[PDB]
């Protein structure tokens, strides 16, 4: 009862803050308007020359996509900023431990909610307008054509579960809900309020997915398979910014890695 209301409270913030939710996105990639596939240099230019589309000053194709791929994320951080406000009690903690928990959890929560927007093929674009395919991104040079495949791997496994957006929301919030994250200082209030995000989760799966056995535990498999995740990512992107030189770093992106593990 208590729970269930909790549950309904996080999905309705989830629904409010996110304009991209699994729904739209498997009624897009089902086909149920078609996004228009971005899958080489030409029809990436057919993508920015109107249909489907403020960056920083041109460099290269691979970089373009870098560029745009940042956009994406600073986007969705922002979304995850207001949904996190809405996460009963998050609004309670002081101000730096609401960033420190942004800091750590809003990539897992990220990657998360990226299998939604995912086939084994390639991922929706510009709000689902467009789909770029997983062989372009690999076709890039060096480093950046190994950002973004080992979260194909991931998105994959994760999309068996067959999660629904009432699931995710609960899911995410539980990711950015974590009493570990490096530097945070009422870790007894955010661990108490995980809990009872995930006694919401168990409860909500139960009933959403009753012939589901194992579905709890494995979801708390994936949320650390996405701290891992992350870590690798952190030390690729940690890399690029010494290695790639003259290829801009969002200011966001750059303080969110900042020491990160
Ligand atoms: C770069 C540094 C960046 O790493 C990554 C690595 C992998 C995935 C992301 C986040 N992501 C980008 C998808 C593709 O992004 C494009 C965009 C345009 C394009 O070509 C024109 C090709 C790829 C995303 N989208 C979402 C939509 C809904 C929900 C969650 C979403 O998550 C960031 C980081 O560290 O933040
Ligand atoms: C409060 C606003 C936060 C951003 C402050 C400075 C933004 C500097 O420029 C940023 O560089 C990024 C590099 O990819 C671009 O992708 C961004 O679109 C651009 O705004």
């Amino acid at each position: 009862a208590d729970l269930k209301a909790f549950s309904k409270h996080i999905y309705n913030a989830y629904l409010k803050n996110f304009n991209m939710t699994k729904k739209k996105a498997r009624s897009i990639l089902t086909g149920k308007t078609a996004p228009f596939v971005i899958h080489d240099i030409e029809t990436l230019w057919q993508a920015e020359k109107g249909l489907v589309w403020g960056l920083p000053p041109y460099k290269e194709i691979s970089v373009h996509v870098f560029y745009r791929c940042q956009c994406t994320t600073v986007e969705t951080v922002r979304e995850l900023t207001e949904f996190a406000k809405s996460i009963p009690s998050f609004s309670s903690l002081f101000l730096n431990d609401q960033v420190t928990l942004l800091k750590y959890g809003v990539h897992e929560a990220i990657f998360a909610m990226l299998a939604s927007i995912v086939n084994k093929d390639g991922l929706l674009v510009a709000n689902g307008s467009g789909f770029v395919t997983r062989e372009f991104l690999r076709s890039l040079r060096k480093p950046f054509s190994d950002i973004i495949e080992p979260k194909f791997e991931f998105a994959v496994k994760f999309n068996a579960l067959e999660l629904d957006d009432s699931d995710l929301a609960l899911f995410i919030a539980a990711i950015i809900l974590c009493g570990d994250r490096p530097g945070l200082m009422n870790v007894p209030r955010v661990e108490a309020i995980q809990d009872t995000i995930l006694r919401a989760l168990e409860f909500h799966l139960q009933a959403n997915h009753p012939d589901a056995q194992y579905l709890f535990p494995k979801l708390l498999q994936k949320m650390a398979d996405l701290r891992q995740l992350v870590t690798e990512h952190a030390q690729m992107m940690q890399r690029i910014k010494k290695t790639e030189t003259e290829t801009s770093l969002h200011p966001l992106l750059q303080e969110i890695y900042k020491d990160m593990y």
